[PDB]
């Protein structure tokens, strides 16, 4: 069973039985789904985003930052930070977008209003038509940077 991408597994050095997805990179405990089939996908989905940027990025440059120094795995290792605190409950998404995110979407709590299968980044774009209303996924890497996409729509 399982929906598009949801695949089962355990972690390194410690047997622990969870949900991997591999077009989202998200991790979770419970299982995705609980028959309905033919289903697929909508054909426009809405969207929110926190995107850091790193150095090997398009546009090594955003409102925080007039020339970002940080690497990849410097980006990479604060993208998981605040994975942890939107999981935890610390801070929410938006909190974290507004205040973060290397996007001019900040200004907006990191919205990007609904997007057809065309106007994006492959690898966020299949991320998104992946996640289900209110689903979020893991680190998405696109040319811009590393991601957290949030499906509102």
């Amino acid at each position: 069973k399982l929906p598009p991408g949801w695949e089962k597994a355990m972690s390194r050095s410690s047997g622990r039985v969870y949900y991997f997805n591999h077009i989202t990179n998200a991790s979770q405990w419970e299982r995705p789904s609980g028959g309905k089939n033919g289903q697929g996908e909508p054909a426009r989905v809405r969207c929110s985003h926190l995107l850091v940027k790193h150095s090997q990025s398009r546009r090594p440059s955003s409102w925080r930052q007039e020339k970002i120094t940080r690497t990849k795995e410097e980006a990479l290792e604060l993208i998981n930070g605040y994975i942890q605190k939107i999981k935890s409950g610390e801070e929410d998404f938006e909190s974290l977008a507004s205040q973060f995110s290397d996007c001019s979407s900040a200004k907006a709590r990191g919205d990007l209003g609904a997007f057809s299968r065309g106007q994006m980044q492959k690898p966020f774009e299949d991320a998104s038509f992946a996640l289900r209303t209110g689903e979020m996924s893991g680190p998405v890497f696109t040319d811009s940077g590393i991601h957290i996409i949030l499906r509102t729509e």
